[PDB]
């Protein structure tokens, strides 16, 4: 339906300008006969998920690279795509006038937007909060009689999540993660720095902590919200580093194991919330395969772990094949999920760069690498930030796909939002990654998937400056002659019968 309104802030590409009366959006999804494909194209030059169609022909006029769909080569099924409703994202969204809020929510959650079906939710304060708090701040309340939700949940987070879910087509899955416990459960009695739970797994501190998860799930369920899954702790390794500035809670891989086996696993299993899944790690892939070896070789722990959550931030330090591929080799039945799909992004640049094509490219390149290394799901960090990359009570280092200007009742959809959308919009939950063979060495990032109804989706990323002639073969349909322009991303979609 409505086109992108471009604006330049002096970076390599444009943002799309939205406000209370206008946002760029899509017509309800509509797909052509066998023999025809749809192509969605974004370019550095300014095109934004622009749709064209053409033929899938019986004869091959391409003399360059060929990608061949191999539907009989079948891999992981996809859980999905989303981001995080941090207090910072909620405050930024709620600083818009209500009709602008809806245009923002539709942008992410509607079929007329990009089809998000996962929301990550922090269990209390993190660095993207304006203040420190947990749900049980009164000391020595080991039965947690004074557990409650603040304004942050009941006023900002929960309403925005209800509104996301009304907007969404697909069922949305909720994922929760803790940053810190009550500080009276901690060896350092502080929200941050080097500090663990007091005592040992099995004790009163660890039982109380495990019970807090259940209290949180009960509280959200009073608000008629249920969780797909919880992670065992956000960035547990951060809590082992002295002076760590953000909310945290240290677990060694061994402590995580024992806490799971002794406390979190049995407590959740013993609650009415026993269908909620558990993801271990929620941290840098550099920590793999080790962390998974420690936790998952102990069957009293492993029986409670459904998946392994990873963060992207420090990916450049550790190859996908050594970490993700190696972990899959060893525990092929434990899913890999990107719970904090965020990098960012060069000590000599600002937090937020409006219209950065490069940061876009980094998102899609990273989703593609993940997909080729068995990852089933991706949750971006903050849904929305202000232009200084906040609020953050400690310090901003990261960009966001939507940047909200609260002085102008306007929001900016960054190139990152469209790189994401090239995946989230066209890869519904249950989609299976399938084979896609390059005929010769090339510079493109490419992946193929089959929808639950058997139709084909292919994304092609060109991170070079130069146009690449391309043919895509489907053995069941024919050849698709196309071109990958320099600095573009294409999503191709087609019926297979
Ligand atoms: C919102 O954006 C639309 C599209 O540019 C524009 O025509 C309208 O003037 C905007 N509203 C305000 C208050 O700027």
């Amino acid at each position: 339906a409505r086109p992108c309104i471009p604006k330049s802030f002096g970076y390599s590409s444009v943002v799309c300008v939205c406000n209370a009366t206008y946002c760029d959006s899509f017509d309800p999804p509509t797909f052509p006969a066998l023999g025809t494909f749809s192509r969605y194209e974004s370019t550095r030059s300014g095109r934004r998920m622009e749709l064209s169609m053409g033929p899938i022909q019986a004869n091959h006029t391409g003399t360059g690279l060929l990608l061949t769909l191999q539907p009989e080569q079948k891999f992981q099924k996809v859980k999905g795509f989303g981001g995080a409703m941090t207090d910072a994202a909620a405050l930024n969204i709620l600083a818009l006038s209500p009709p602008a809020q809806n245009l923002l929510l539709k942008s992410y959650f509607s079929e007329e937007g990009i089809g998000y079906n996962i929301i990550r939710v922090p269990m209390a304060s993190c660095d993207f909060s304006i203040r420190t708090y947990t749900y049980a701040d009164t000391p020595d309340d080991f039965q947690l009689h004074n557990f409650s939700l603040p304004e942050e949940d009941t006023k900002l987070k929960i309403p925005l999540i209800h509104r996301a879910l009304q907007l969404a087509q697909r069922p949305v899955s909720l994922l929760a993660s803790p940053w810190t416990s009550p500080t009276w459960l901690k060896t350092n009695g502080a929200v941050n720095g080097k500090g663990s739970l007091k005592g040992q797994p099995g004790d009163i501190y660890h039982q109380t902590w495990a019970r807090y998860f259940v209290k949180f799930l009960d509280a959200y369920a009073e608000h008629k919200l249920q969780f797909w899954a919880v992670t065992a702790e956000n960035e547990p390794s951060a809590g082992l580093l002295s002076g760590y500035p953000f909310q945290c809670l240290g677990f060694t891989p061994e402590h995580q194991r024992d806490f799971i086996a002794r406390d979190l696993g049995p407590t959740l299993a013993n609650s009415t919330h026993h269908n909620v899944r558990l993801l271990m790690l929620d941290d840098q892939r550099l920590l793999l395969p080790h962390w998974a070896k420690v936790v998952l070789t102990d069957p009293e722990a492993a029986k409670y772990v459904h998946g392994i959550a990873v963060h992207w931030y420090l990916d450049f330090l550790a190859p996908a094949k050594a970490t993700l591929g190696e972990t899959h080799r060893l525990f092929p039945n434990t899913m890999l999920f990107a719970s904090e799909a965020c990098v960012g992004s060069k000590f000599w640049e600002q937090s937020v760069r409006l219209g950065s094509w490069d940061r876009g490219m980094q998102y899609s390149h990273s989703i593609i690498t993940n997909l080729l290394y068995h990852v089933v799901g991706w949750t971006d960090w903050n849904l929305a930030l202000n232009p200084e990359g906040g609020p953050n009570w400690v310090r901003n280092f990261v960009d966001s796909p939507i940047i909200v200007d609260i002085t102008k009742d306007t929001f900016y959809k960054q190139p990152m939002f469209y790189h994401l959308g090239h995946f989230s919009k066209f890869i519904p939950e249950g989609s299976q990654r399938v084979g896609l063979v390059a005929s010769q060495k090339n510079d493109l990032d490419a992946v193929a998937l089959m929808h639950p109804d058997g139709s084909a989706v292919v994304v092609v990323l060109n991170r070079s400056s130069k146009d690449v002639p391309l043919t895509i073969k489907d053995p069941a349909v024919g050849f698709l002659e196309t071109i990958s322009p320099g600095y573009s991303i294409h999503t191709y979609l087609w019926h297979r019968q």
